[PDB]
């Protein structure tokens, strides 16, 4: 079986992606933001805490007729931006574009914090890193991916995603028309249940491109890109009027400037991103400083290649035995 699914941005500055689900029977159509960082799947529900609810589509398990409660079962969860939320789980049927999973655990939110409450366009998350981080408890829960794979036609998934434009999720194949030249596949370490690969270097606009080994995370849940600190310093030594600003949390750039583009290596292979990319608009409405999509890791422990980065690549996420990463130019 295969499953292809659209993926649109949720606003004019790609801040996330959402792409719609099936749960349920008959369907309840939500909008999950498909993060390869984390492995639940959880929605906004009927037990979701009215106030912590606003304008975001709900699930709710009574009205589908194959929903199970899965007894004594409970999760809570909390990423690395500091939102969270916790509640219970379903058993239910689960499809994305015409690929379908029975008995997926579907983890109903009975609280979420703030930032979740505040964005009306994300019904919930489906996580897609390894089922070792489901933080279903008693009894850990397998991902969506996961529970799909052995019907899959090829035990993978892709992720395009577009630049201010809407993408593509395919799951049990690989589309040869949606990338340019070869498919370069890289190793894999899934010890910390991640998609967690090495980088094989930089090079910022034209320059010189630096060979140095850079181990992070294709992680289609986190907005920016998180580099070390030098790599992040040579980036926005290239801008003028470029500063690291501890008051807004970040590289911040004069709105008026056109950014280099970034590479990022993958083997012998080089992923080009453009340099709008990079421009997170302003950083409060109306103010002519920017937020930067490169973003220095070294308050996170781990090096992100989030959507700054993929959205550059068509990516294959290859649960084959030894799974590994694959990265193509488009
Ligand atoms: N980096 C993050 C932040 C929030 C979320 F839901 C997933 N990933």
């Amino acid at each position: 079986s295969t499953g292809s699914a659209t993926t649109t941005p949720i606003d004019s500055l790609d801040d996330a992606y959402i792409t719609p689900v099936q749960i349920g029977t008959p369907a309840q159509t939500l909008n999950l933001d498909f993060d390869t960082g984390s492995s639940d799947l959880w929605v906004f529900s009927s037990e979701t805490t009215a106030s912590e609810v606003d304008g975001q589509t709900i699930y709710t398990p009574s009205k589908s007729t194959t929903a199970k409660l899965l007894s004594g079962a409970t999760w809570s969860i909390s990423y690395g931006d500091g939102s969270s939320s916790s509640g219970d789980v379903y058993t239910d049927t689960v499809s994305v574009g015409g690929l379908t999973v029975t008995g997926q655990a579907v983890e109903s939110a009975k609280k979420v914090s703030s930032s979740f409450t505040e964005d009306s366009t994300i019904d919930g998350l489906l996580g897609l890193a390894f089922s070792t981080l489901n933080t279903v408890s008693p009894t850990q829960q397998k991902t969506f991916f996961d529970n799909a794979k052995a019907s899959l036609d090829s035990p993978v998934f892709t992720a395009d995603l577009g630049y201010h434009a809407p993408g593509t999720y395919n799951f049990g194949f690989i589309d040869t028309t949606a990338y340019t030249g070869s498919i370069t596949y890289t190793a894999v370490s899934t010890k910390q249940g991640f998609w967690e690969w090495t980088s094989t270097g930089y090079a910022v606009g034209s320059g010189t491109f630096k060979s140095t080994s850079i181990d992070g995370i294709a992680d289609t849940g986190t907005t920016l890109l998180y580099l070390p600190a030098t790599v992040v310093s040579a980036y926005w030594a290239q801008v003028s009027g470029a500063k690291s600003s501890s008051s807004v949390g970040g590289y911040v750039f004069p709105c008026s400037a056109t950014l280099p583009s970034f590479t990022f290596g993958v083997g012998s292979a080089r992923i080009v991103i453009p340099g709008d990319y990079i421009d997170f608009g302003p950083i409060s409405t109306g103010s002519s400083s920017c937020f930067g999509g490169i973003q220095s890791s070294a308050g996170i422990g781990i090096n992100i290649f989030g959507d700054v980065a993929l959205k550059a690549a068509f990516v294959v996420f290859n649960g084959a035995t030894t799974p590994t990463l694959g990265f193509a130019s488009k």
